[PDB]
């Protein structure tokens, strides 16, 4: 496999629908040795789910906490002498941030929390993981969404947080490139995961995507996972600071024939 | 290999330094069955170059000619029942279009030629290859350069032609997506190929790229080749109308610390 022997930390695996589950399957297929994180309450659920990937460790990490991120790498360092990649598949904004008019709904605390968990946490993992990732053609990949680039209904504070995340990815690529670490993002089309479950007309966003995209379909977690896997391989060593859309071509069209 | 059994046409192989050479190496490694084109006088040279890939066909195609493009697919259709991918790795502008001030140097005929061979030829291959590529998760990849996006010294008419090529890729992605054909471009950093030989200061452009890029290196044909290979695989079926930079991160930075 094209990731044979590479040691990769995957955050954000919550259910078998999670994007991180597709990432895990693809990476396990390609021979990677995997470790996983979970937010406190979900310990049992995640442990059971990632057991199919023969994980080297399954460790708590709530990215609101500097201490938990520090302790993640301490514990990981007890099982691994070095780290090849970190996959960031984590996002959060308070429910009230999403849906409704952006200016009606946005709040100072909501904006702050969304940025903290969805964007800062990428830099946080880079800061604490860097010493393990030095000088081994290491990789980081974050998951993002086109709401970073364009104003969209409902996505609201999360769109702003994703724009912050994409800039964080570029500045991280610059910061870590001297150590041979490449740093990229995958901008996924919508996928019905647990993140979708708060969103009333989500299925309708899916329907629109399948209608308007060049490929006339919705993407799946394997299409996303396989791309994330490629971006942590030696094949991808000339790629950094890049956002690769895995969205059936949605990003490249405007209007379409069906108005 | 991740291209096992896929039938792929590679244009633009001219020397063992060609980007198309790195593409061929990567695709051959991944189990692709390959065919190659050459322009008029270079038949023997290209035959010699691609022998190591056990090609299914090596056929003339000067993309100035609609007839030659049509007859390419007639001949390919005699060895293959369907076609999985077309790799476009072709560019030309008359010498006087490059170097010097863009407005001083640009001419009506130079502009037209550059666009005909460097951009229109992508649509021309799509038009004649479409019937062979229908409904088999087929792929097209074009090679492009950041001079499409930004004004750069010397690149001149070629930069304009690459912008045309990138729009052509997007419109082709839209036009072919209904047939399941994904259509993308790889934007490579500078590489010392035959295309570079006419350019006076080329080494200095390489030096600049290695200094300012986050990864502090120049890319090679294998880094480009492996990415083109990925974009012709079933792993990439969520990706279309995309431009992927393989340039050590050059595209994501501005200014740098060394002015
Ligand atoms: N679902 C989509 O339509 C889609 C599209 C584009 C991008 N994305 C992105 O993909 C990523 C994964 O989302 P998903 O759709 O698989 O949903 P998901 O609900 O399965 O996963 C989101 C993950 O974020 C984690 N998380 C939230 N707060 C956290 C915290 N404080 N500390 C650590 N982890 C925390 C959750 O536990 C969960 O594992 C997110 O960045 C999301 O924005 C999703
Ligand atoms: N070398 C670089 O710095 C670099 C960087 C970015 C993009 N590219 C692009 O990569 C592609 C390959 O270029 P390369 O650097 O490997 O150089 P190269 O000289 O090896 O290949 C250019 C190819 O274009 C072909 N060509 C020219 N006119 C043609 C015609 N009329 N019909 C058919 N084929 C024709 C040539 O025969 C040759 O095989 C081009 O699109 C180029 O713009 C090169
Ligand atoms: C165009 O609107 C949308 C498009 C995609 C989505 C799906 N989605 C993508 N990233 C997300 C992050 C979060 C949620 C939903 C998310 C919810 C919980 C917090 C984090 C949602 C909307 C609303
Ligand atoms: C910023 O300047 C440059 C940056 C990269 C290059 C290399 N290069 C990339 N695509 C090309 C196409 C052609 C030439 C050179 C090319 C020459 C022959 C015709 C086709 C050249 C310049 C000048
Ligand atoms: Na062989």
């Amino acid at each position: 496999g094209f990731l044979a022997g590479k040691k990769i930390l995957i955050t954000g695996l919550l259910s078998n629908k999670s994007i991180a589950y597709g990432i895990a399957k693809a990476m396990h297929r390609e021979g990677a040795e995997l470790a996983f994180t979970y937010v406190g309450q979900f310990k049992d659920r995640v442990e059971k789910l990632c057991a199919e990937f023969n994980p080297a460790a399954v460790l708590p990490c709530d990215v609101i906490s500097d201490q938990e991120i520090k302790d993640l790498f301490v514990e990981l360092g007890k099982v691994w002498d070095g780290l090849d990649a970190i996959v960031h598949s984590i996002a959060f904004a308070p429910r009230d941030q999403l849906e409704g008019n952006f200016i009606d709904c946005v709040t100072r605390e909501g904006f702050s929390i969304a940025h903290d968990i969805s964007a800062y946490s990428f830099a946080a993992l880079a800061k604490e993981g860097r010493s393990m990732m030095k000088n081994r053609n290491a990789s980081m990949v974050a998951l993002t969404y086109i709401g970073a680039e364009k104003a969209m209904p409902s996505y609201n504070t999360m769109g702003v947080a994703k724009a912050s995340l994409e800039a964080t990815v570029r500045y991280t690529a610059l910061a870590l490139g001297e150590d041979g670490i490449k740093v990229n993002a995958v901008s996924a089309g919508p996928i019905k995961t647990l993140a979708a479950s708060g969103i009333s007309n989500f299925k309708k966003m899916l329907d629109y995507n399948a209608m308007v995209s060049p490929l006339k379909k919705n993407v799946d977690i394997m299409e996303v996972g396989n791309t994330v896997a490629f971006l942590c391989s030696d094949m991808a060593t000339g790629i950094t600071g890049e956002v690769v859309h895995v969205d059936a071509g949605y990003h490249c069209v405007s209007m379409g024939n069906v108005l």
